[PDB]
């Protein structure tokens, strides 16, 4: 009767000049799961950066189409993050993950395949049963070789479109009804086949392996036949964030626990979780999403510091941020977007969500803190969910937000 407390680890953040974060910074004693982001497959990545396309090209020399691959092998296998006690033929993050598994044997560690920029190849793989067979077999062989891993996480964004190369708001990337139907059935086949390959591994090693997936909110969830797919799956990581952002003038909560009459389009984590349950995802498998960042706008109109409303708009997304514009890691908000910098902290009790208003500058920031995380964890318990997870760990290097997740979720 222990709940999930999972944290996403981005493989690229060690090279962030302002906020280097590595495996040795993970608060491993306070998590049940670490999810390593991201791996991929030998398939098209035309929508990704040129860097990524070349990395995919290097790993896939010699390999069958749709073979499961490590993409950033420098980060995963070569970078020396320090000596470790385990004797492994590689360095990188993976040597550190092996050491972390040694020192924390009850922790589970999963690789995540896909993510925003590397979902594209799934749409190609899905056209062909043999391609799906190759991905499944090779993904399992990959974790058999890197045997600190405890299963596979899928982050295909998304069957039926709504992703980077599959937007429904552009005629020539919007998917047909026929492709939608095709991908619906492929998702089921994929999870069935992966589950069978993991079962074979179990018969050899006598260990248990998990197979899990990210689930998009609203329509992004409905491209999947959950009644057919759920029996093969361990957890569904509900992506209950990025509800609003710098891509639109619509200003408000990014990751609010509760919908209210003041929500844009009736949005809230609760409403989206309840829809997922209605679609056939058992509540006990679902894991509610928390964010260790926020999003912000400038030139907020018709606003004086009150509660955020269902009509609130700004001139545009903030032309500033922690890295690229419009998003703010939690540590950056604490340090630079506080009282001393002209920002008043405010808490929306009905929504259970914090925000920051700077009345002089007219800047509005929505984010996530100790209080909203505690509220999410408590609501997850009351709603009979599996647990809580965070995107992403490096947003709070103090490990305090994870502390709240763990304490509240396991009480």
């Amino acid at each position: 009767e222990q709940k999930v407390v999972a944290g996403y680890f981005a493989d690229w953040q060690y090279a962030n000049a302002e906020n280097p974060y590595t495996v040795k910074d993970i608060p491993a004693d306070k998590l049940t799961h670490v999810i390593y982001a991201f791996l991929s497959m030998c398939g098209p990545h035309t929508g990704a950066s040129e860097t990524v396309q070349n990395l995919v090209a290097k790993q896939c020399e010699g390999k069958d189409p749709y073979t499961a691959i490590i993409v950033d092998t420098e980060a995963a296998l070569e970078k020396n993050f320090g000596a470790v006690s385990v004797n492994v033929p590689y360095k990188g993050h993976f040597a550190q993950l092996a050491e972390m598994k040694k020192q924390h044997p009850d922790l589970k560690i999963l690789p995540s395949f896909g993510g925003w920029t590397m979902s594209e190849p799934f749409h190609a793989m899905a056209k062909n049963k043999q391609a799906m067979d190759q991905f499944s077999k090779s993904a399992v062989e990959l974790i058999a070789q890197y045997d600190f891993f405890d299963g596979i996480d899928l982050d295909w964004e998304y069957p039926g479109g709504g992703g980077l190369t599959t937007s429904p708001w552009n005629p020539d990337t919007k998917l047909s009804d026929e492709q939608k139907a095709s991908e619906r059935e492929a998702f089921t086949y994929l999870v069935k086949t992966m589950r069978a390959e993991l079962d074979e591994l179990t018969n050899q090693t006598k260990r248990e392996y998990e197979l899990s997936t990210a689930v998009g909110v609203g329509p992004k969830a409905a491209g999947i036949d959950w009644k057919a797919a759920e029996p093969y799956l361990t957890n569904m990581f509900a992506m209950t964030y990025d509800f609003l952002g710098g891509w639109g003038q619509q200003t408000g909560h990014t990751t609010n626990l509760h919908a209210t009459e003041r929500s844009w389009w009736g949005m809230g984590a609760d409403v989206f979780i309840n829809q997922m349950i209605e679609l056939g995802i058992p509540s006990e498998k679902l894991v509610i999403g928390a964010a260790f960042y926020g999003r912000g706008w400038q030139g907020t109109k018709d606003f004086s510091g009150g509660l955020p409303t269902q009509d609130l708009v700004s001139e545009q997304g903030a032309q500033f941020g922690t890295g690229e514009n419009g998003y703010f890691m939690f540590w950056d908000l604490v340090k630079n977007y506080g009282a001393k910098q002209g920002y008043e902290y405010k808490y929306d009790e009905q929504s259970q969500a914090p925000y920051l208003w700077n009345p002089e500058k007219k800047v509005f920031i929505s984010y996530e803190d100790q209080r909203s995380i505690k509220a999410k964890a408590n609501w997850a318990k009351q709603a009979n969910l599996g647990g809580i997870f965070t995107w992403e760990l490096s947003g709070d290097p103090k490990g305090e937000l994870v502390e709240v997740m763990y304490q509240e979720m396991q009480k």
